[PDB]
């Protein structure tokens, strides 16, 4: 359902700005919302809306997404829904908290040179570098977000570092650009049947049987871990994404360890990549595991 008394935000109280992500039919825009949260307070927000080319079907899909985000609720590691513009005579707009640093994939890749496994040096004390603690922390935060989302009976279907955002104080948030990404222009999406699917993140039961579950999200999570500990590299490097790739993956062929991983983190990847979906760990198990890794790290 949609409770307008709670979620409806007047279009006039929203000041639209620069594009944040653009698709063919959808887009995410930066905006200035007046009193969306705390009474009479300006706040930077990100708005998802449709663009030229979009049809009634994309409009329907955007309303479903808004209703799903309403149903989800608040969690520190899930992008937070602030409101919506659903009234006639204007476009449908889904408003969320702004995440300053953008997607995790671009962010890690940009900071790849500023990576030091451990900050042991006394001179390095006052420098904003990426450490193994930071990477384990992001991995653990995504798992807490995915555990929360699992408890809400949701399935993501496109978990990847491109769908993780970085906010202030190293807080990561799960998101879904969806229509705000041009998948027909994007290389992470490969043509399979009548659609463009994120093949490199998909579990084998999804590539062949089109079966999406919380455990197939765990597989994607394993691929996301590879993205994190590769510092934003593209999965399966040098591999042609075709029928031979799909065949080998079902047989048990896995990715090699990324250049910045710890043996245990690659083991956690391998566990997430177990062929049988029931044998892959749960998000609740990954929270405790990654939580222990972060406590041992200190
Ligand atoms: C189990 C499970 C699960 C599960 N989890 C979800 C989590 C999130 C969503 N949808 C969204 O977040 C919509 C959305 N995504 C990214 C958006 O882009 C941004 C925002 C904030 N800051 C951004 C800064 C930026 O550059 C600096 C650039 C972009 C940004 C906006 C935006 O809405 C407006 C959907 C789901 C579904 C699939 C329903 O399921």
């Amino acid at each position: 359902p949609y409770d307008a008394s709670k979620w409806e935000f007047p279009r006039d109280r929203l000041k639209l700005g620069k594009p944040l992500g653009r698709g063919a039919f959808g887009q995410v825009i930066e905006a200035d919302a007046f009193g969306i949260d705390k009474t009479a307070t300006c706040r930077t927000v990100a708005v998802k809306m449709l663009k030229e080319g979009a049809t009634h079907s994309e409009h329907r899909a955007l309303m479903s997404e808004l209703k799903i985000l309403i149903h989800i609720g608040h969690h520190l590691n899930v992008v937070n829904l602030l409101g919506a513009c659903t009234k006639p005579g204007g476009p449908l707009m889904v408003i969320v908290e702004f995440c300053k640093f953008g997607n995790l994939s671009t962010y890690l890749r940009s900071k790849r040179n500023e990576f030091v496994p451990y900050k042991v040096a006394p001179e390095d004390l006052y420098k904003d570098f990426l450490t193994l603690e930071h990477l384990i922390c992001y991995s653990f935060q995504v798992a807490k977000g995915m555990e929360f989302l699992a408890s809400r009976k949701c399935i993501h279907r496109d978990l990847a570092a491109r769908n993780i955002l970085l906010s202030e104080k190293n807080v990561v948030k799960i998101c879904d650009f969806g229509l705000a990404r041009d998948i027909y222009k994007d290389p992470d999406y490969v043509r399979k049947g009548d659609a463009r699917l994120p093949l490199k993140w998909m579990a084998p039961e999804t590539i062949f049987d089109r079966v999406y579950t919380i455990q197939s999200d765990v597989w994607s999570f394993g691929v996301l871990l590879w993205e994190i500990f590769s510092l934003g590299a593209s999965p399966y490097p040098g591999v042609k994404i075709d029928e031979e790739f799909c065949r080998r993956l079902k047989e048990g062929t896995r990715m090699r360890a990324p250049d910045y991983t710890t043996p245990e983190m690659y083991q956690t990847m391998l566990d997430c990549w177990h062929g049988e979906p029931s044998q892959r760990p749960t998000f609740s198990e990954l929270v405790e595991h990654l939580g222990n890794l972060l406590q041992a790290n200190a």
